[PDB]
């Protein structure tokens, strides 16, 4: 039916408005991740903004008004070491997917819009994934195995995808010269 | 001062969270322009989606704290036909520099912050073009003069830069053959 007065209304507005702003954040981090040495940090956070975009862009093309208000609390900024930039975006996803969104496919069921506790249902499937991510990464900063494992690898510079087998990561790659910075650990996923 | 429990805290969260809405929308305004057959106007609604987002990172750059309860009314969503979303722009960036804005950089100042009063009023200029540059397209638009003078002009095919001259834009660019849609009004800036 109509969405027009109705709670799932204002809930897909604020989810919205929230993801709008997350979509910023993971680009702010994705920068700072990118001063700290993370090149491969910076690019997930980079592809979760734009993932973000693309929930966000599902959301608002089930809107069909003028002005709505809204209240709700959001994280009045803070863009700090990458470390900690994974930790709040962690915890951030955390609440989407275990708060916001069953929450809200619950209301949307309540007033007859299954379609759209379907599509919140279904977000917060990828809601869980981004956290798991930026969780592990978050670790192994912290255990300081980013560029150095107990094994040997092949590790992959995302620059000139040089391949390099060791337990690290070289200083420069050989081939493009950029810095250790550039490498990632070799993934295969087809 | 501090920032902390301050009517510029809450106002600054505010104009954040408006400004990333603002992103996402210009960005897929952006979409359906290029859908529409107006290339330039659809890298326009791009650059000024750029653009929010650096409005949206000066302020976040201000925010010190954890979570921050907001009440505001934001447009509830449609993505319509190029013109139609032209208009809609316009509005929202004319209600920006006209009404939050100056009002945000007059509390700003009452309370001891005047860099950021600085900043506000600063961001309002910025907001002004937006909007006159929006309602220049939507009038060409809705008279037609998009890609077509009365008197004899230059056109340039912003994929492959082929000059043409002409009262109108060509129905497939010579050099690349891609159409009439790639061409914008030949400009200088320097
Ligand atoms: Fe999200
Ligand atoms: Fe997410
Ligand atoms: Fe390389
Ligand atoms: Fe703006
Ligand atoms: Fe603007
Ligand atoms: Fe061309």
């Amino acid at each position: 039916k109509s969405l027009k007065g109705s709670r799932t209304e204002k809930n897909i507005l604020t989810a919205f408005a929230g993801e709008s702003q997350a979509r910023n954040r993971y680009n702010y981090f994705g920068g700072q991740a990118k001063k700290d040495g993370f090149v491969q940090i910076s690019d997930i956070f980079a592809e979760t903004a734009d993932q973000e975009r693309e929930h966000a862009k599902r959301l608002f093309k089930f809107l069909e008004g003028g002005d709505l208000e809204i209240v709700a609390a959001f994280p009045a900024g803070i863009i700090a070491d990458t470390h900690a930039n994974l930790i709040a975006s962690a915890a951030g996803e955390h609440h989407e997917y275990t708060e916001m969104y069953p929450s809200f496919a619950r209301i949307a069921r309540e007033e007859g819009y299954e379609e759209i506790a379907r599509v919140f249902a279904s977000i917060a499937v990828a809601e869980e994934f981004h956290e798991k991510r930026f969780l592990d990464f978050a670790r192994n900063i912290k255990e300081g195995r980013v560029f150095l494992r107990e094994q040997a690898t092949k590790w992959r510079c995302r620059n000139c995808g040089y391949v390099h087998e060791g337990t690290g990561a070289p200083e420069l790659c050989p081939a493009c010269a950029h810095p250790k910075a550039h490498f990632e650990l070799l993934g295969i996923n087809w």
